[PDB]
């Protein structure tokens, strides 16, 4: 039975908190059998001394399980949120956009799923390709019955990973929900703190697992 392993309460920094959450998620082979990504929205000074809103998002330099602060690449939120105006973007264009939005271009490339994170207005966001979520969403169960099984969630149909997915995620987000379920892809959870996003992730996946058990 999936367990909830969140033990800490005090962290020195936002990055320490997101690293902690990432490690817990990457430690469960039923949550991360190489993919998944996390993020924290944070305040930083940029090179020009401006205090700015930064999305620190998982990068290509490590898996979630053994991640450290180096594994979080800083993306300007002003830049990322301005992308919401854009209609379509190819994967390639998306990568270029993100590169031009990096607070420090010498950091490792940010997750190709960065826009899932930027476009959800919670401080912490967690994304997995949880096996039990893939199973339940790969059945013929209607989405509404999937939602009744999993809890206070919104369920989205299959959409290929990329910019359109992020736009749909953005638009289906509603105040008060615990998660967004992406059929044939995975799960998004979020919250004001790392624990909130994490607890929501476990509760939903474990409900999925319970149901297919
Ligand atoms: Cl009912
Ligand atoms: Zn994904």
């Amino acid at each position: 039975a999936m367990q909830n392993r969140w033990a800490e309460t005090k962290f020195d920094s936002d990055i320490d908190e997101v690293v902690y959450g990432s490690r817990l998620i990457g430690s469960d082979p039923d949550l991360v059998l190489g993919g998944g990504n996390t993020s924290v929205k944070t305040t930083e000074r940029d090179h020009a001394g401006r205090i700015i809103s930064v999305l620190r998002v998982k990068n290509s330099g490590s898996n979630l399980g053994t991640i450290d602060s180096r594994g979080f690449t800083g993306i300007r939120m002003d830049d990322a949120l301005a992308a919401a105006k854009i209609d379509k973007m190819t994967d390639e264009a998306m990568v270029d956009y993100l590169k031009k939005s990096m607070v420090n271009p010498s950091e490792p490339s940010p997750s190709v799923e960065t826009f899932l994170h930027a476009f959800l207005p919670y401080k912490f966001v967690m994304h997995s390709h949880a096996d039990a979520i893939l199973s339940i969403t790969n059945t013929d169960l209607p989405s509404d019955q999937i939602a009744k099984i999993l809890g206070n969630v919104v369920v989205l149909p299959y959409i290929p990973p990329g910019f359109t997915l992020a736009k749909e995620v953005m638009n289906c987000f509603k105040k008060g929900i615990d998660g967004i379920v992406l059929r044939k892809h995975g799960l998004l959870t979020f919250g004001d703190t790392g624990k909130e996003a994490y607890d929501r992730h476990i509760n939903i996946v474990s409900r999925a697992e319970n149901f297919i058990r």
